[PDB]
DNA sequence: ATTATGACGCT
DNA sequence: AGCGTCAT
């Protein structure tokens, strides 16, 4: 009844760049603009592995994880840009620096949580309150929402995409109660107005287009963002949840894409998010644990409380390289040489981080995979990180893993290593 | 022979 | 601590 909280207290957005690494390459090389194109890493094995795909190229069926040689079979005119190689490994600096450009623009509008290299959550609750004051009961014009979709509309008693968008928006704005500063739907709408402004600023100042979701929490905002890509934003209201979730596969919701989501489906014998509403909170806790059960009970009702954390910078800085099949490292000299390459890249990034962000890492984590293990990581060990010096870091990393060498022979390494990873963690102000 | 990352949960 | 899950 009146005491039943509905998770409508906040306005949260998720802003995500469209085909991010591709846009970075298209900005730099105008010949790639408005073309089917993809970004690839390495080149020798099957033309390289695709890591980002333009929307033009997606229309041909090109996807992430595809080998470029195979992508070319679907899309013979596909254009490719290659990730830079330094010290024998892929170097993602150009994209990290592009990411910073976007995050700094978003930060002007509100506190953000960096969720990945190309996306951030935004807590707009206070910004919306402020804007509501300026508006002073004045209605919201569709002109302020030129790229916004209202999920679930139009509905009730044109055959073009943009036509439908506008009909939905009109129905939504027709129904709004602008006299109530505390209407959650009004708050979302003003939230969307602000996100239009944020997205315009990002595009003006960087050249990059993005999409966004606006809702009452991070999970719905993320889901919303994906509903209308590219270059559009989507408002998912609390009221839109029952119909949206009624046919929404469980795996689509963030954190349910893996084993947990599979177990929800298997154990409960359901397929869609909305079907979760028929279980009690205790029932869900019984199958999935106290924390997951409570989360599921609220989430299937559109309710989620995870805060937008005030964190714009990554918490760890890492460097990693695989050594698949016949390239696995089988000698001590090999292992030491590659640890050095990784350590040198890591030192470079750490030094820049210290200068830019007034902090120092204090722990070095070393991880390897051995040939045969289905797991991505086989062994992880930490040691102290007291100096930003690659030779020291590489020597220390070797020291902590050297006992893994099954080989009786000193110079040989067995089993061969198929992955090396160095990660700096535990930052302190400096 | 996806690869290169990065955040958070469990015990 | 070291491992596992999920994500981009
Ligand atoms: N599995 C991966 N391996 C390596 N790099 C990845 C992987 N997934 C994503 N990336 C990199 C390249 C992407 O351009 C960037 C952002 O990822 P993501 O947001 O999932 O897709 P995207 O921005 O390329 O397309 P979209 O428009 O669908 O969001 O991060
Ligand atoms: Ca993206
Ligand atoms: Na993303």
């Amino acid at each position: 009844g009146p005491h039943m909280a509905t998770g409508q207290d906040r306005v949260v957005a998720l802003v995500d760049m469209d085909c991010f690494f591709v846009q970075v390459e298209q900005r730099q090389n105008p010949h790639l603009r408005n073309k089917p194109c993809a970004v690839v890493q390495y080149k020798s094995w099957k033309g390289g592995g695709i890591i980002a795909v333009s929307y033009e190229a997606r229309a041909f069926g090109v996807t992430r994880s595809m080998w470029a040689d195979d992508a070319k079979k679907l899309c013979p005119d596909l254009l490719l840009a290659q990730v830079r190689e330094s010290r024998g490994k892929a170097n993602l600096t150009k994209y990290r620096e592009a990411s910073v450009e976007v995050m700094e623009i978003m930060s002007r509008f509100a506190v953000i949580e960096r969720a990945s290299i190309d996306e951030a959550y935004v807590d707009l609750t206070s910004a919306v309150q402020e804007r509501l004051q300026k508006l002073q009961g004045q209605p919201i014009s569709a002109d302020l929402l030129p790229s916004t979709y209202i999920e679930g509309l139009p509905q009730g008693p044109t055959v073009q995409k943009e036509g439908m968008r506008k009909q939905g928006l009109f129905q939504w704005l027709d129904s709004l109660q602008i006299d109530n500063l505390t209407s959650p739907d009004l708050q979302l709408t003003v939230g969307a107005v602000i996100v239009e402004e944020m997205r315009a600023a990002i595009e003006r100042e960087t050249g990059f287009q993005c999409s966004a979701g606006i809702s009452h929490n991070k999970v719905l905002a993320k889901l919303a963002c994906g509903l209308n890509k590219p270059n559009r934003q989507t408002l998912v209201s609390h009221g839109s949840v029952p119909q949206l979730f009624s046919q929404m596969p469980i795996r689509k919701i963030r954190s349910l894409g893996g084993k947990l989501g599979a177990s929800v489906i298997e154990i409960l014998g359901i397929e869609y998010m909305g079907e979760l509403t028929q279980f009690t909170e205790s029932q869900l806790q019984s199958h999935f644990g106290e924390k997951n059960g409570s989360w599921l009970y609220a989430m299937c009702r559109g309710i989620e409380h995870d805060p937008v954390k005030p964190r714009q910078l990554p918490k760890t800085i890492g460097c990693s390289k695989n050594f698949p099949g016949k390239t696995a490292l089988a000698t001590r000299e090999q292992v030491q040489w590659w640890l050095l390459q990784l350590a040198q890249e890591l030192e470079e990034r750490l030094t820049k981080d210290r200068n830019d962000n007034d902090r120092v890492a204090t722990q070095l984590v070393v991880s390897i995979r051995v040939q045969g293990d289905k797991r991505l990581s086989s062994l992880r060990r930490c040691c102290a990180l007291t100096r930003y010096d690659a030779h020291k870091m590489s020597h220390d990393a070797f020291t902590v893993i050297k006992n893994c060498n099954t080989s009786g022979i000193q110079t040989e390494w067995s089993p061969p290593l198929t992955m090396l990873f160095l990660c700096a963690t535990k930052f302190s102000a400096s």
